[PDB]
């Protein structure tokens, strides 16, 4: 199968998470395309992929804002080919904020509304992802066994 992983990441934590997932899928025999959100165009982005994984960190002062490179993709998610696509979401944040990984909820909700098939509940990482590597790999295992 072919998997696409798209991530928005400003300090590297969601990027590190995306690459650890990519390695686990690649070792399972997938062909994986891992792209930063800053370099992609929404139109038709998911065409051809068996599985799409979207990851983003959460920002904003008092509100929920998505990571800046991911905003344009989020705003044009209806042109990506998400209807009927198997997807799953992930993201890093910090539990001291009101909306812990609130970008993950906003993306899952928009996908569900477009008719995507959410394969597993979102992976939500608190603090340093390097200290939660076991959770990331476990989650990557679960999504692969699901689709
Ligand atoms: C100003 C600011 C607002 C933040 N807002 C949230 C938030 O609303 N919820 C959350 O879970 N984390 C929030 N964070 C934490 C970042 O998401 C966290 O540092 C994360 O690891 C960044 O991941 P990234 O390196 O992939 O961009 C915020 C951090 C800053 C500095």
């Amino acid at each position: 199968p072919k998997a696409l992983i798209v991530y928005g990441s400003t300090t590297g934590n969601t990027e590190y998470t995306a690459e650890t997932i990519a390695r686990e899928l690649a070792d399972a025999g997938y062909e994986v395309d891992s792209r930063d959100a800053a370099s992609v165009e929404a139109g038709g982005l998911f065409e051809g992929f068996d599985l799409v994984l979207l990851g983003c960190s959460t920002w904003g002062d008092d509100s929920i804002e998505l990571q800046d490179d991911f905003i344009p993709l989020f705003d044009s998610l209806e042109e990506t080919g998400a209807q009927g696509r198997k997807v799953a979401c992930f993201g890093c944040g910090e539990s001291s904020y009101e909306y812990f990984c609130g970008a993950v909820d906003a993306i899952e909700e928009k996908l569900k509304n477009l008719g995507a098939e959410i394969v597993q509940d979102g992976l939500r990482i608190d603090g340093d992802p390097r200290a939660a590597r076991d959770d990331i790999v476990g989650w990557a295992h679960d999504v692969r066994g699901a689709i």
